[PDB]
């Protein structure tokens, strides 16, 4: 069972180093927990809807969730569900509940889509090690054209039903002295603009985004990982799950990777033996396994900055009761075009989107997803009697977060006459969703745990990929940078260690 390279997970930082590694003629073997999606369910559709959220919306839950914000509107199509291998999974800590895609593609199955590149001096900030003329110049435009990221028609966005919950914010805002930004994406917006003209199946506009689209959107099975698999020399197998690695006794690596089938039976458990070892099993998965490694003995010469570092990228979400006269619309595109930006890279800083509501029926709600600079973080500490790596966040963690989330907000508040919704998270009063993250950053960050390309510091041919890498900020959706430092890590492993 010996392959020359193992990349664990599809996600991202996998999907661009499997790229590459395929390119450059070295064979390699993805290995993914999740399914490969191509398969058409119950309904004739590959993903459920999240008005229609069936076993194929959770990864091994019995009862299915409401999108965050939606609880209200969405329980009430809640039903009792099978344990299944399903696409999104709230990996649940102590206090922190971390939404995960599982799947080839990872994260890009479930995720809204945008397409962001931080603001270069922000950049600078978070990694002073790394060369930022390189980023921009050139793994930021790579990454921008593989993805596939293209940008919305305004005239259309100006004019369509479907996007006057973005068009009702940006004019709030604007009452506040605070502007608005289109956020690039990787769903074809020209397919958008034929889904409300009735031209082909409907996705976005068909209330679908968080357990996947059935169309419009390029998620990583369609670029990055499809190119991957057209150059001859990548291999994907899924329902694949990495437990442990160790290096073998001449400085390879050896892993223990488990079969099972989509109702989790275990099916076998084989070894695979490879020479290059890449880790693109997302913030969460990279980091559990090297601290598993580092904890059992398995990788023993791991580094104690290995599961330190972690941050939500700051995510917090609110909501605002609009007035009367400001209804946001019963037709909500799933994917979000605008966002408030006001982000200086002070610790008043805010990049919020301006996201849509997937109720069907007017409800006045105006609901964000803040993306703040909070300094705090977390570890994933090992616990030996589960086998499973820990989450030391504390809920008070989050205050800076929720601090400067509310401190912009109260603004537009101010402005407008408005008030918070306070119900929409459950039922303690909370107008600030505290406890929750989409964009998990950190772990095995960059430097620390690794060397300025994701080398893992104690072994040779063992890299990290993904968001594991990111110190806890980006200032803005995620994905892009983490395919951009893909890009920029591979390159020069690649010539230096290949
Ligand atoms: C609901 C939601 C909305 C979001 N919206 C946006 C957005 O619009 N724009 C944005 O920029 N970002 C967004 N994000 C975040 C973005 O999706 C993530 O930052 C990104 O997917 C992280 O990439 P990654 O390569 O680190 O890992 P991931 O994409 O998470 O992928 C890791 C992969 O590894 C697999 N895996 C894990 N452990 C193992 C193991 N032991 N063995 C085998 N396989 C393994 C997982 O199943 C998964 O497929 C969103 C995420 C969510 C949950």
């Amino acid at each position: 069972g010996y392959v020359p390279a193992v990349v664990i997970g599809t996600g991202y930082g996998a999907a661009v180093s499997a790229l590459r590694l395929g390119e450059a003629g070295v064979q390699t073997l993805m290995l993914e927990m999740g399914q490969l999606w191509n398969q058409p369910g119950p309904d004739g559709n590959i993903f459920c809807g999240m008005l229609n959220p069936d076993k194929r919306s959770s990864w091994f839950k019995n009862r299915t969730e409401a999108p965050l914000g939606s609880f209200l509107w969405l329980d009430v199509v809640n039903r009792n569900i099978d344990p299944y291998a399903g696409v999104l999974d709230r990996v649940n800590y102590d206090q922190m509940s971390v939404y995960v895609g599982r799947g080839v593609g990872g994260g890009s199955l479930v995720n809204g889509g945008m397409a962001v590149e931080p603001k270069r001096s922000y950049f600078e900030e978070i990694l002073p090690r790394v060369d930022s003329s390189e980023m921009y110049d050139r793994y930021f435009p790579r990454a921008n054209s593989m993805l596939r990221v293209n940008h919305i028609d305004t005239k259309w966005f100006e004019d369509t039903e479907w996007y006057k919950f973005a068009r009702v914010s940006r004019e709030q805002a604007g009452k506040a002295g605070l502007g608005t930004v289109f956020v690039p994406n990787v769903y074809d917006f020209g397919y958008m603009q034929r889904e409300a003209a009735g031209e082909v199946p409907k996705s976005a506009l068909a209330t679908e985004v968080i357990y996947g689209n059935n169309h419009g959107k390029q998620s990583l099975d369609k670029t990055y990982l499809a190119a991957a698999l057209g150059t001859g020399k990548v291999t994907i197998q899924t329902l694949h799950q990495v437990k442990t690695i160790r290096q073998t006794k001449d400085g390879g690596y050896a892993l223990t990777v488990e079969q099972k089938d989509t109702d989790g039976k275990l099916l076998a458990t084989k070894e695979i033996s490879c020479r290059y070892l890449f880790l693109g099993a997302g913030s969460l998965g990279s980091t559990e396994l090297l601290v598993r490694a580092r904890d059992t003995g398995t990788l023993p010469n791991l580094n104690s900055e290995v599961g330190a570092g972690w941050g939500p990228n700051g995510n917090i979400m609110t909501a605002r009761a609009n007035h009367m006269w400001n209804p946001t619309g019963a037709h909500q595109s799933s994917i979000p075009a605008l966002g408030i930006d006001a982000w200086d890279n002070s610790d008043s800083s805010v990049f919020a989107e301006i996201a849509p509501m997937p109720a069907g029926l007017e409800t006045w709600v105006s609901l964000y997803l803040a993306i703040t600079k909070n300094p705090q973080r977390g570890t994933f500490v090992y616990d030996a009697a589960t086998d499973r790596a820990k989450l030391n966040w504390t809920r008070d963690q989050n205050a800076p977060a929720v601090n400067a989330a509310k401190a912009l907000f109260d603004r537009i508040n101010k402005a407008n006459g408005t008030i918070y919704r306070y119900d929409l998270f459950g039922t303690q009063l909370k107008a600030f969703a505290d406890d929750f993250c989409y964009h998990p950053l950190g772990g095995c960050v960059l430097g620390k745990a690794t060397d300025d390309y994701g080398r893992v510091a104690g072994y040779k041919n063992l890299y990290v990929t993904d968001g594991s890498l990111i110190p806890g900020s980006v200032g803005v959706n995620p994905f892009v940078t983490i395919t951009a430092l893909a890009e920029r890590n591979v390159e020069r492993i690649i010539k230096q260690d290949v």
